[PDB]
C-alpha cells in the first residue's frame, strides 16, 4: 500500500518561446490538455535562469527526467524547424527517449522549396521527409501537439 | 611492446554536405587537416546508405565513437544554423563528447536581425551569443574548422 506513483513528464520542444508572449498561448494549452491526464509539462521557461548556461542545463537536465519529448518541428523563419528544438530532439535521441514530432507543414522539402535546390543552389534532400532526415526516428510526423500526445497516451501507459 | 593506439576521431558537423558537390571540397579540406596529425574523420556522406533511417543511424553512430565533434554552425539559410548539424550538437552533448564549434558569423543574433524580434515580430534571443544558446556550451565559438580543430589538438593529446 502507498507504493511510490510515477507522474508521466513530457518535455515540451519548440519555437513557441520565441511567439510575442514568450509562448504562454501554447504552453497554456498544453498544460490544460496534460492536466486531464495526470501528465506533468516540461516546460523550457519554468523558473528560467538569468544565464544561457544555466537555461542550457536545466533544459538538459528536463529532458533527461521526461518520458517523451513532444517536440514541435514546424517552419520557423523558413521553411527549416527550429535549431534550438532540434538540438533537443537530438540530446532525446542519445539518451533513448521517446521523442514525437508534429508540424504545421507536412509537404516534403522538395515540395516546400519547390526544387531539388534552394535558391542559392544548395540541395534540398529528396527521402520524402518534411524536414532534416536527422531529426526523423521512424515515428510517424504528427500534424499537431494534440495527435502527437495521443500517441504517447497509447504508448506510454501509466 | 606492440600496445593498442588509439586514433583519435572527430565528426566533422555542418551543412556542408547541401553544397553542389555534396561537400567535397569541404571535406577534402578537413581530409587533409586532420591527416597532417594522425586524427580520423568521421564524415556524414561516408559509406552513405540509401534508407533514411540508416543514414540517421550510421550518423548517430559516428558520434558515439568520436573524441569529440567539431559543428559548422554557420549561418544556412538564413541567420541560423542546420538545424540537422543542431541536431547532432544535442546528440553529442548529451553523450559528453567535447563539443566544438564555428561559424562564419560571430554576431550577436540581435546583430544579425538588427533588432530583437525577426521580420514577422519573433522574440530574437539577448544572450549576446551567435545563435540559440542550445548550441553553445561554454567552449569559445570559432571562426574556422581550422580553429576549433588548434583548440582540439590542444586539449585532446593522443
Ligand atoms: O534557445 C532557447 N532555449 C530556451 C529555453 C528556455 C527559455 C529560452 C529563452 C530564449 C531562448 C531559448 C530558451
Ligand atoms: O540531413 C542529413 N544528414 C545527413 C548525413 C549524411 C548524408 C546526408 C545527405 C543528405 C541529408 C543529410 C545527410
Amino acid at each position: 500500500h502507498h507504493h511510490h506513483h510515477h507522474m508521466r513528464k513530457i518535455y515540451i520542444a519548440g519555437p513557441a518561446v520565441f511567439n510575442p508572449d514568450m509562448g504562454a498561448s501554447y504552453y497554456n494549452k498544453v498544460r490544460e490538455l496534460l492536466k486531464k491526464e495526470n501528465v506533468m509539462p516540461l516546460i523550457p521557461t519554468d523558473n528560467e535562469a538569468t544565464e544561457a548556461l544555466d537555461i542550457r542545463q536545466k533544459n538538459i537536465q528536463m529532458i533527461k527526467d521526461c518520458d517523451a519529448v513532444i517536440a514541435d518541428l514546424s517552419p520557423f523563419r523558413g521553411h527549416e524547424p527550429d535549431c534550438g528544438t532540434a538540438f533537443e530532439v537530438g540530446c532525446a535521441a542519445a539518451l533513448n527517449k521517446m521523442v514525437l514530432t508534429f508540424t504545421s507543414d507536412r509537404r516534403n522539402m522538395r515540395e516546400k522549396y519547390g526544387s531539388g535546390v534552394d535558391k542559392d543552389n544548395l540541395r534540398v534532400e529528396g527521402f520524402g521527409l518534411p524536414f532534416n532526415l536527422m531529426l526523423y526516428d521512424g515515428v510517424e510526423v504528427f500534424d499537431s501537439f494534440e495527435s502527437a500526445f495521443k500517441y504517447f497516451l497509447a504508448n506510454f501507459p501509466s
